[PDB]
């Protein structure tokens, strides 16, 4: 039964050398998977012709309601996923974190890309950088997308969630992608294609995947194109040196294994809650998806008193894991992908025995077998200071090992020696060793947690990677970033330094920027529609004289009657020499000089961004207000009956008799629109 | 005249190969640098030991007064990098450029630190992440120094603002610098690097410096350390393959050669001003710095109606350039750095004729003469888009090339055939030329300048790069960025996102993020000094009942009488159902609750961060403000006479009866201190 | 309290002043009727308000 890859608009197989997907249960091939034969250079031909001008041509909005739509289309449609998931031989809860944390990265990459992306093909991502003293000459940094192709490579682990937490901000920043799967898990990767392929939600060859060999696809990329890989260090090793990867200076992050750390603080005792989360903490890593998780707790770092406890507590904890078929009720831990993953494990479990360590609870494996079932194992570490291999090697299973430290300074040491990680977890009580920990551990470490009493209660865990947190490391861990919520998206995107004219930049932006040209109307921009709003679109207004009263109201009905303000004596010693008008009295008499009071598309204010106050106001200076539509957001309806509406920014300017600005800030709006779109 | 290097705290030379730095102009050797039999392990385990935790243990705001200190150190002592600089061949222009960049590069650097870092050995650089129902549960990212050595390998075309630019992110990020800068101009940097050491204003190991080979430096770094380079293509490819950087995937970040475009819009006219400055333009980049410079203009795309007016217009402005000695009066152009470098150039100038090229301007040079001159040359391209070598070949002198476009698309094709750059300019007077090159090329370069009169009149040039602004681009250019603000730091810190409860996030952060516990002292917030303020210092202040008559007299004093909160029918049609207090009374009813009158540390408020209004408040709702201090950040002393203050942001929460947080936001006050730092 | 008013002002009548001398601003007397009516549309005031409205061409 072939398992066909899609390249070129079009699903195909190769032939001639073919590997074999086993049931991780059964043991019975149930796929075979080649891609000797199909032209990868046509397939980076199709993707980059009309793939990547269909996702360029589409607004950050538009991309993320793509997203958002592909996202429900796939959650619509997870039972058959859960039932594929269930030939990796992942459990319930297993297939649960994968296929749900896939979708879940789907939906927070289309609301973040929604809430704060711009409405435009550009991405000014910064304010204006003044570079003059007339304000003649100014710059600003633009995101652009890539016009290549993003080359995904992607490890056994997570089949469907490591697939889209790449794919999710590939798309986002408008570039074309091709996904190569690890082979064992290919045929859950495809279905997920294959549903996206079929929504008809997507442009054609926004999305391609390679089942098998990559062929010569590297080959043939240019300088527009990135490679993103997960798997282990030497496959990745090999794909940095690449001739035309180097030549061309291409992107390239690599995720590798990490030997992820949980250091138990010297503060805790057996008597505390600590002690009891720390154990169940430790136990729910070591056994969820059998420690296939690249974010899997691979050391123990414990304090020497607290360790024949600790030993003891998890040993009989990881007695009551039952491992076995996931179908048969009672068993809550799954088995490994493939017999020859079962195999290393077992190699690196010898590894780590043979270069002076204990068993503490079982780690030979029925080599034979054919299910790929690997029992629980805890090691014990007598020496870790002297022994490098249990800080190099980290076995790809349901392993851990426990180790003693001292003084809460060689714990820190231990953790450090990782040679860096992806994911690390304190158990403490007391903030000032959270501090030291972090201070000293955080630059090997990608993510770190503090667990106690108060974060158990609705902790993600440490495993689990969410999409607004960075998930990489540096060093072993392979010093890649992904997942940082739009940073992520950022990698995918060309950063460019624009500088000219403020007139020109604001052109350039679509964002009105400070000293550009405006256009006055005649009509105020209040009373103008979403869709008749043009950044630019600007009003001054009539002045305001600011009065010894005005002081005086103002702080007594705010109540707020600094000395600033309100008295004469201590007014003549401050910096400004006498009393000046409040700063939020500024504000209110801006907003009463530009606001228009009759009903219109103007909705709501909700929001003020950047408030300076630069040079104070005295009574008797005249204030006047320029007002000017900076940005334009459309909200994408997530009903039909709901009011077609869209984000405003304004800037606002208000200035005293001299011309010299005294308040330079930003309000947001929302602005009824006239057509809707469903 | 050995010229020594300053590694393990002590100036030593090396015995054996030595290669010569000679006289620009007079063509004499007088320098011969070497460093075999150097112990570079030793170096490197000197800088880690004891620089890199010396540098850790400063706060950014030290750093930046060191940065600060050490630029106007240098300044002082400018005449002698002047006078070495003339044995470069570079005229006082190309000297003021090199020297006054890099101390400019300093202070800015010192500057932002001082701005915007935080006062603390760890940099928060996001606001806290949400990521529970209750709150119990959140994370956010932080900014960590790599206790490794950052190594630089620079190019001999800006030896002192090459080092600086590199240097100031590199120490204000707390990293220790090792530094091998180009042979052929090393003599300048040693000489900066003197001043430095002899200053005292840093830490001992914090700079080391390398002249000649690198030895076997690359062979004995680890995960903590990062690699700059920049230079030649070949060099750094080699360098990105080293096995030992691979293996412990230590950043690498390559500059290489670009091929920097120069496009004319197709709106222009030989009448217009746009014309002359053109021309001006592209002389001046041709010219300064003999077009050493890494952003010089190599590739000039004009429409084909105009080459035959542009090609007269460069070469008559072209002509009234002398090259010759700088030192005697009337030359405006020096010489090239080396003899290899003329003999490269005329060979990248004969291989790009023998590419179907026809000169122009003289682009035959003297190989026999002592100096290193290089005549003007300009060529012309016939046949842009059949000829591949004129998009690939690059000559690292006073060399460019003229090509002819059509449709003004055509010439978008060939900008972007460059295969990556550094540095683009277009000049138009059309914002919609503007916007369609950017739009198109902004992908293939790093930093484009849109060059109009408006511009023109205090525009720093194409070739200078601004430390606010990034200095890089993909592909050809290396695909590496550098100098970009706070950006640049961020590439010597390891981001780290921390999960846990608010209060064990507010203990890391040393700031106070919202669900965090707080200290109530029973003393007001506002009467403390900076010293005696720690962040989650908070007061819960008395309660204020919002009333219709506080609607109408805000509405009254500030003039807004925006219909949501004075007109009782159009708010029954609203999405609130009825006329609400306006979110600026919320705003100056908080400040009323929590602002303590009396003259006090407090100086002024002159701020307000981020505001949003997530509940209407209606009459009869009564609010309620939450004040904590939420960050500190100290501000040194310009000079003896000022008053000490610093910079705290307190967060705001203003409630309702039900405490729904109704307005979340955060304001900025200067507090003094009660001990200065002269 | 709790009435709504709202105001239709509309010009009534337009006089032009003749200039007495040649610098003198060229104005013009406008009259306008204002009616104030509640959320019924009931009217509440009637009544006329004068005005100096400067003019764009003068007549020395």
């Amino acid at each position: 039964q072939q398992l066909a890859s899609f390249l070129s608009g079009t699903w195909q197989s190769g032939r001639g050398r073919s590997r074999l997907i086993h049931h991780a249960i059964s043991g019975e091939a149930l796929w075979e998977v080649t891609s000797e034969g199909l032209d990868m250079a046509a397939a980076r031909q199709f993707a980059i012709e009309k793939g990547a001008p269909a996702l360029r041509a589409m607004t950050f909005i538009e991309r993320a309601a793509m997203l958002k739509a592909v996202a429900k289309h796939l959650l619509s449609e997870k039972e058959r996923f859960y039932a594929l998931s269930a030939q990796t031989g992942a459990t319930r809860a297993d297939s649960w974190v994968d296929i749900e944390g896939g979708i879940g990265t789907l939906f927070t990459y289309a609301s973040l890309g929604s809430r704060e992306l711009p409405d435009d093909t550009l991405w000014p991502e910064d304010e204006l950088i003044p570079l003059s003293k007339e304000g003649g000459f100014a710059a600003r940094h633009l995101l652009t997308s890539k016009s290549g192709v993003a080359v995904h490579i992607n490890a056994f682990n997570f089949p469907c969630w490591g697939m889209l937490e790449k794919l999710a901000p590939t798309w986002l920043g408008g570039m074309p992608a091709i996904i190569k799967p690890a082979t064992a898990t290919a045929q859950l990767t495809q279905a997920m294609v294959k549903s996206i392929v079929d929504s008809g939600l997507v442009p054609e060859g926004a999305i391609s995947l390679i089942c098998g060999s990559a062929g010569d696809l590297l080959d043939h990329l240019d300088s527009q194109d990135v490679v993103t890989f997960t798997g282990s260090a030497a496959t990745g090793q090999m794909l940095r040196v690449q001739p035309n990867i180097v030549a061309k200076s291409i992107p390239f992050t690599m995720e590798a294994d990490s030997l992820n750390c949980c250091v138990l603080g010297e503060d805790v005792t057996p008597d505390q809650p600590e002690f009891a989360l720390f154990i169940r903490e430790v136990v729910r890593e070591m056994t969820t998806k059998a420690g296939q998780k690249c974010t899997a707790i691979r050391r123990i770092i414990v304090p020497q008193a607290l360790v024949n406890a600790v030993s003891d507590a998890l040993v009989a904890r990881l007695q009551k894991v039952v491992v076995g078929d996931p179908a048969q009720e009672g068993v809550k831990m799954g088995a490994l992908v493939n017999a020859e993953q079962r195999a290393d494990v077992q190699e690196k479990v010898n590894i780590l025995l043979a270069a002076g360590c204990e068993i503490r609870l079982g780690g030979q494996a029925d080599l034979s077998a054919a299910g790929a079932f690997f029992p629980p194992t805890l090691l014990y570490c007598p020496q870790p200071d002297e022994t490098p291999a249990v800080h190099a090697t980290e076995a790809f299973g349901p392993v851990a090992t426990l180790m003693p430290a001292q003084n809460q300074r060689h714990a820190l040491q231990l953790a450090c020696a990782g040679g860096g990680s992806l994911a690390g977890t304190l158990v403490t009580a007391d903030p000032q060793i959270a501090r030291q920990f972090i201070a000293d551990a955080a630059r090997t470490h990608g993510r770190i947690q503090i667990l106690n009493e108060e974060s158990a209660k609705e902790s993600t865990g440490h495993g689990s990677p969410l999409p607004q947190l960075v998930h990489g490391g540096p060093g072993r861990a392979g010093g890649g970033e992904e997942l940082g919520g739009l940073r992520a998206v950022k990698h995918y995107m060309q950063r460019t330094a624009v500088q000219g004219s403020p007139t020109m930049l604001a052109a350039i932006s679509k964002q009105w920027v400070r000293g550009a040209k405006v256009e006055e109307d005649r009509i105020h921009p209040f009373r103008k529609y979403f869709e008749e709003l043009q950044p630019g679109d600007s009003l001054l207004t009539p002045r305001r004289t600011m009065t010894e009263a005005d002081i005086v109201n103002f702080a007594c009905l705010s109540g707020d009657h600094f000395y600033a303000h309100m008295d004469k004596i201590a007014a003549a010693e401050s910096i400004f020499g006498e009393r000046v008008v409040h700063g939020y009295f500024v504000l209110s008499a801006a907003a009463g000089l530009f606001v228009d009071a009759g009903v219109g598309p103007v909705i709501a204010n909700y929001g003020l961004e950047s408030l300076r106050f630069i040079e104070p106001v005295k009574p008797g200076d005249t204030i006047q207000v320029r007002l000017t539509c900076k940005r334009k957001t459309l909200k994408k309806q997530r009903s039909a009956e709901e009011k077609p509406t869209g984000v405003v920014e304004w800037a606002v300017e208000v200035f005293n008799q001299h011309q010299t600005p005294v308040a330079l800030y930003s309000i947001l709006t929302l602005v009824a629109r006239q057509h809707g779109d469903f």
